[PDB]
């Protein structure tokens, strides 16, 4: 698709048996959701945003659907106010910017 | 352009006549830019991300060229960490997602 901006870029995703959305975030290095069903174990990670640092949780090697297109790759799970596809995995589904 | 994004997609702005750089967000609902002088009456305000919420004052009508493209709306100053310029100003130019 070709997505204006006057919304929030949300799409559809999926990750085993579960159907969320998520942002598309330009401003993202890494993807992050609030929750995974039964996600095994973890490492740990930090990573920043606008008001200061967050502990969460890596997964690596998820398979996840996003609009329709396979990715394969890194999604933390940790307190994002809004569930976000960043750069790792935008660049798996071919996605740019145009203007 | 067309803008991949194996790296963050920066790009020159030029607001109060001079040329900063910012991130290009379509995360960001709006534009929050470091601290500078901008005309006019500001309004407080505060925005939310990751890590919490910081206050920023709210300027309107403001101009900024992205890219070499003029645009006209909010910006928001406060201690943001890098320049972003969010959908409220990609808008304005056109920008669109495209996979
Ligand atoms: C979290 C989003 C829903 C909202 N944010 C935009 C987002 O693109 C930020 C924009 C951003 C970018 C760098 C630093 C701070 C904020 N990215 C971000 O927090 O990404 C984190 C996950 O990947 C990591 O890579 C960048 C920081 C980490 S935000 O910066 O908090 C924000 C919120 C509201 C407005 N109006 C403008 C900006
Ligand atoms: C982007 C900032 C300028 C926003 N300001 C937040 C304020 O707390 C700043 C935040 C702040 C902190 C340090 C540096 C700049 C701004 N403090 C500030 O201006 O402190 C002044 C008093 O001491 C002086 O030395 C520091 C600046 C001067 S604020 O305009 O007063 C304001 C207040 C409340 C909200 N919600 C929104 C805005
Ligand atoms: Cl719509
Ligand atoms: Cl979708
Ligand atoms: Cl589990």
């Amino acid at each position: 698709p070709q997505i204006t901006l006057w919304k929030r870029p949300l799409v559809t995703i999926k990750i085993g048996g579960q159907l969320k959305e998520a942002l598309l975030d330009t401003g993202a290095d890494d993807t992050i959701i609030e929750e995974m069903s039964l996600p095994g174990r973890w490492k740990p990670k930090m990573i920043g945003g606008i008001g200061g640092f967050i502990k969460v949780r890596q997964y690596d090697q998820i398979i996840i659907e996003i609009a329709g297109h396979k990715a394969i790759g890194t999604v933390l799970v940790g307190p994002t106010p809004v569930n976000i596809i960043g750069r790792n995995l935008l660049t798996q589904i071919g996605a740019t910017l145009n203007f």
